[PDB]
RNA sequence: AAGAAC
């Protein structure tokens, strides 16, 4: 057997900023994404105990009829020279 | 190097 996920493979509105360079936060990411459309919510997650931060984020929009472009434009954008990840995440919403 | 929640 084999696998390729860790949670419910049913995304639909969970955009995000995976590997957000670990030098940026949701108060900065909410502004640059607000340029492409309205924003419903934003999140950045870490670990519960140790092994340092998981260092990544999720983003949500009130309409996907326009958030679809926020995904295609902001993907691989420059933020720390890392060409960050921006698109659907998986598992829709928090735990 | 990307990654898992609350």
């Amino acid at each position: 057997r084999h696998v390729g996920n860790r949670a419910n493979p049913d995304p639909n509105c969970c955009l995000g900023v995976f590997g957000l360079s670990l030098y940026t936060t949701e108060r900065d990411l909410r502004e640059v994404f607000s340029k492409y459309g309205p924003i419903a919510d934003v999140s950045i997650v870490y670990d519960q105990q140790s092994r340092r931060s998981r260092g990544f984020a999720f983003v949500y929009f009130e309409n996907v009829d326009d958030a679809k472009e926020a995904k295609e434009r902001a993907n691989g954008m420059e933020l720390d020279g890392r060409r960050i990840r921006v698109d659907f995440s998986i598992t829709k919403r928090p735990h």
